[PDB]
């Protein structure tokens, strides 16, 4: 139990971060030119956060695949000197941070 406890503390903390504008909301293809071209498999907090609610996540390890694969999406698709890609590297020391510093 305290496993998928300790994924809603990051998940929320993640949700309420000041970088996390970029990640709030699934990335709107019709907006950003390439995107449904370039990234295979998207992923957003909010997808992540409605997975976590319908007690989709069977182990911690799917919940961090998902936030990996949020954080590999953004370096996959936006410059490292882009505002979404200085958001994403923020974004992402914070959820290894926070990740380790339970397990
Ligand atoms: C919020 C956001 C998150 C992103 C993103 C772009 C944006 S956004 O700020 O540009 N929103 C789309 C948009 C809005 C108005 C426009 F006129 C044009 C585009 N990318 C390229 C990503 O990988 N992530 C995660």
């Amino acid at each position: 139990h305290s496993d998928l406890t300790f994924c809603e503390i990051i998940l929320m903390e993640m949700e309420s971060h000041d970088a996390a504008w970029p990640f709030l909301e699934p990335v709107n293809p019709r907006l950003v030119s390439g995107y449904r071209r370039i990234i295979k498999n998207p992923m957003d907090f909010s997808t992540m956060r409605e997975r976590l609610l319908r007690g989709g996540y069977t182990s911690s390890e799917e919940f961090a695949a998902d936030a990996l694969l949020v954080f590999d999406n953004c370096q996959t698709f936006n410059e490292d000197d882009s505002e979404v890609g200085k958001a994403g590297h923020i974004m992402r020391r914070f959820f290894e941070s926070r990740w380790e510093e339970f397990y």
